């Protein structure tokens, strides 16, 4: 899986641990590999929600199966909780566009899975 | 909605006032509600298109509906103009990739829309 | 079409000429117009890959038409020689989302492809 979040919070107020923390959540949450799991984090970002400038989160999920209604939901409750825990943003400022991506459709290593 | 821009125009030359107008203008456009637009802007990229760097903008739009032929090519216009006045971008240099998401993938405030 | 890659290899280690070389071998592999793909790199990203923070990329390319399963597989071998010669990213720490877009969700130009 591919995990990317975009925020105007500082880059100073990421805490140390925080890309290893979504990647261990993330492999209990979708039962994926950590192995296979990259995150990014993008911070000082210029954005706003709902013409407002307070701290506030852009994010995608990627993955080649384990993305549906039930567990998106239940994803969207993880990582908002650890937005709001580790770079204080509240959940009402965070989007997530989730992506039920084809085998054929991703590539990895010279080629694809598909 | 998000809207994402990505541009090699440098930060100084994005105005002030341009989140809270693309907020407004994509609310007017597509009918949804301005508090719910997200905007994101991203000046000095490195991006070439055709080969060349001249100033050009790598955009996306995404929306659960109001997506479709008729619509796009409106959001084209508006979008493409905005870049062309506010940031002095050819139309001929911007590529806007359009999403109509399913509400059950795109999460928001510990939950999806659907 | 268009092609992005995000890496948290420096920019100091991005060659000149790397953007132009993509726009080129990208033309060849996939028949379309060079004087139509767009080509993105982010250097300097907070990223990891299975936790680890060694050299990684994550990447999308997007085309009308053009992309399928062994289209798909030769790219990505295309891609990763390229990031491993060029930027010294293994290939077992790229993905790459490919994206075939319905010309009516590509905007260009004051309007749409379709
Ligand atoms: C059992 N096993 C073992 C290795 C593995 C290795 C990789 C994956 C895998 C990778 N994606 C993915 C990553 C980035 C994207 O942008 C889209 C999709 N989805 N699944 N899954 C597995 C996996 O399920
Ligand atoms: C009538 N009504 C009322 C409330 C509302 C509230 C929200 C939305 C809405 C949100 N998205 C969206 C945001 C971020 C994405 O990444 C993708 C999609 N699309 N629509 N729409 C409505 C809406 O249409
Ligand atoms: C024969 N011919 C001629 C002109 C042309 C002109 C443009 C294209 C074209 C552009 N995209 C694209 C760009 C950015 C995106 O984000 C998504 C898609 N895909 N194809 N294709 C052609 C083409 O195939």
């Amino acid at each position: 899986p591919m995990f990317i979040v975009n925020t105007n919070v500082p880059r100073a107020s990421v805490p140390d641990g925080f890309l290893s923390e979504l990647t261990q959540q993330l492999a209990q949450a979708t039962g994926k590999p950590p192995q296979y799991i990259a995150v990014h984090v993008v911070p000082d970002q210029l954005m706003a929600f709902g013409g407002s400038s307070e701290p506030c989160a852009l994010c995608s999920l990627h993955s080649i199966g384990k993305i549906g209604g039930a567990q998106n939901r239940s994803y969207s409750k993880l990582l908002c909780g650890l937005l709001a825990e580790r770079l204080r943003i509240s959940p009402d400022r965070v989007y997530i566009n989730y992506y039920d991506m084809n085998a054929a459709n991703v590539g990895w290593n010279n080629s694809t899975f598909a």
